[PDB]
């Protein structure tokens, strides 16, 4: 029997390649995003493109892009269309946050409001979804993306950084309660990594002038590849490491260090 | 002129003792406190009992208890009101926070709207309100009250500690971004103290038995006093110490060690 | 032109099973440690009978087991040798340590000379050896065990606990100082790991109930096995992850977090 | 009558002197260790003979010891040795330890690598074992390792030097704990950025101000801090006012390690 991977907004930044290497691993994936094709504002891999792959590979493809995943029902909703298609869930991969910069001092009550929603909603819910089955099954592992913000909340990013540093609390603490279960939460914040949603952030966009200072920044004087992401996170999901659970792994190149 | 130090929840906690020695050390006083049933410090010295006492000392005290300061309009009006009394606003230590604990998987969406309300917006809308006044006047001392959970959200405490865990990012960002203005934000996280709000939560308050066997949780062996924090609080917002800001300080007998 | 993977005291602990997967990954190997055969003074698995399961996996062996790695001149003749066999160095993971216990106070001008000279002098001078070869390529993956014990120093582990936190300290400089070459350096901390050395410094047969209370001290409930140890350990050396440098990852099933 | 007792070490420069007057205000008799001479000498910013008449008037006496290895276990349980038949008593002790070491990871020579060893380490390790034995056996006692910010941050460039002091801290934090229940508190303060000569020497801007324009500017409170501010900071964990904190480090750097 195979088991089942659930990998949350998994038409673009670390979705596609890791639902690549799962499958090669012999998982089953739930795979949810933006139901669309290459135009789309948040999609840069489509789902049927996926499915193609994912099926030579040897895995079934449930797909869910109809829930608001900052609520209780979306999560719940996602968890409950996983379970009846697979009647399982050994392993989730819950991308959350919304990017929100600027002045501490110009933030509004809806900046506020949003980045909570992104930055911790999008945890809780998710988190209180994802582990009953697990808690169940007595063995499960989860990993949820926050940023590397969360690990050195900076000027210019106040509040989308402190949210995150109370993302990674909250696994922190969930990892450690859920450990005598057998089922593993940790974190893994991220930076500078080579895909467009970072791209939109910072103006570098591949240009060459723009692109070198930003590469300047990071220690080892380059930018993420999902491939390297997608290898150390299936590390934490594929069964072959049980004995890490409420950790929060900063993979910037050296610059949360 | 004396320069002016606003306490928020003054009648409890940190707030009398801080008074206490902040007029002792030259201030002006602004108390704000709060008797909705809906508080964690609840009333331990009536602004009645101390406004007599800090006068005594020296001190002109403003008191406010009709604000709400898990909203901007709280907050600002709470600066406007200072800024109309005394015309400056030196030093701020804002107590924040609503206590809620339990199971992961038992939080209801209100015990996590509590949180967020207590632990985040109390901060959010808190900071953006006290620093305006000290960024123009380029000096300014500010010390936000979160939780030695903070720095080490255990299970039970998941979405509490976690919480305070992100009011700490937060306070990092938000130090450093106005450190430039001469403004010093910093944050003290405190735990098992003797003051009536801990002991009644852990039902020590009038029981031998549990209070040894609270205080043999705790390195030193003791619980804190209020003269003892208010001590080490109002070395940071006295004037004494320009030179730390963005920092988190543990204040638990080691226990977030 | 397969890549060169160096391991030291590997004899034990780790170096076995990092071998065979470093090997099935297509490294040809360079094995430290000590001679013997079944466990004599720290020897797990014989370097006779490794080269044996090596070699079906086609990758060459050089054996060394008569240098002193808390010296200069046992490190750098360490590497003399290993680039006069394959020409190249591609991965170092350097495993060091003696481990010394007892109350901070009981400690003598012997343990503390003793413990400095497992827990730092042979990270030092291991670094030294390894780095040269790895800055000239331009790329290079070092990994340092450390324990687990230096990302949280406690007491009757004090100097072994502190020295290994200056381990990390190291580890997290030379990680970055060096990242600009396309070098990484990052460290491992363990505690509660399946394998000889910790069984017999705990007792674990003899009093096997014993075993039972030192699990219940772990977040997970159980001991590591050297296959998850030297899987994670192989992804920070088989050149899959090179965006991480400078960091310290516990790995004690959530005793660290 | 009976006044509590404060040992200071390397009080010639640094902390000690800022910090031997605000502790003799709060009633304190003091122990300075230092390397004894005349403002002239290096290391030697106020000579004890200047010292002991200020802190005098303060109404505090006064032990001088300028003749101790503080590397060596001989040096530190003389010194405490010495402390004990002059007051009979140790309450309060702030430890300064470390030696500079700057450069890059592989230029560092094997005689560098054991000085800063020395200094960062040997010092901690040898000074908590003099000190702590009066204080465990007296039930109370307070003490101060002053380790460096670099601890907290232990960057390039200065690898063996804040790697070993981020081990100084992990003893502080492992002996700090081990001891509280005795009533013992040992916390460890990182600082840097400092505004006295052995910082300016080392970033080398002491005659410069165009380059200590450029280190100020590193400082997220553009500024370098105070033996004010420091010795008010640090007489709060020797006074006896906070019996709540140990096993920790506190980064003093305008921001830097935060």
């Amino acid at each position: 029997n195979r088991p089942v991977a659930l990998i949350t907004m998994a038409t673009g930044y670390v979705g596609p390649a890791l639902a690549r290497t799962m499958a090669d691993r012999g998982f089953d994936l739930v795979l949810h995003g933006t139901a669309g094709d290459g135009t789309m504002v948040g999609v840069e891999e489509s789902f049927d493109s996926q499915i193609a792959d994912l099926a030579k590979r040897g895995a079934d493809v449930l797909t869910i892009s109809d829930v608001d995943l900052t609520t209780r029902t979306g999560n719940q909703s996602m968890i409950e269309r996983v379970l009846e298609r697979f009647g399982r869930l050994d392993s989730a991969c819950l991308v959350t946050g919304l990017i929100v910069t600027g002045k501490f001092l110009d933030m509004t009550d809806d900046q506020w409001a949003k980045v909570k929603a992104g930055n911790l909603d999008m945890v809780f819910h998710g988190l209180q979804a994802v582990l009953p089955p697990m808690v169940a099954a007595g063995a499960g592992q989860c990993v949820v993306f926050t940023s590397a913000t969360g690990g050195r909340p900076d000027p210019m990013v106040s509040i989308y950084g402190g949210t995150r540093a109370g993302a990674n609390g909250i696994v922190r603490a969930v990892g450690l309660e859920h450990a005598r279960h057998g089922v593993q939460v940790n974190a893994i914040g991220t930076n500078y990594m080579d895909f467009p949603g970072f791209l939109k952030a910072s103006r570098a966009d591949g240009d060459p002038e723009r692109r070198a200072m930003i590469e300047a920044q990071v220690p080892l004087r380059r930018l993420g590849t999902m491939d390297e992401l997608s290898s150390v996170t299936a590390g934490l999901l594929d069964g072959s490491n049980r004995f890490q659970t409420g950790q929060f792994f900063d993979f910037s190149g050296g610059w949360g260090a």
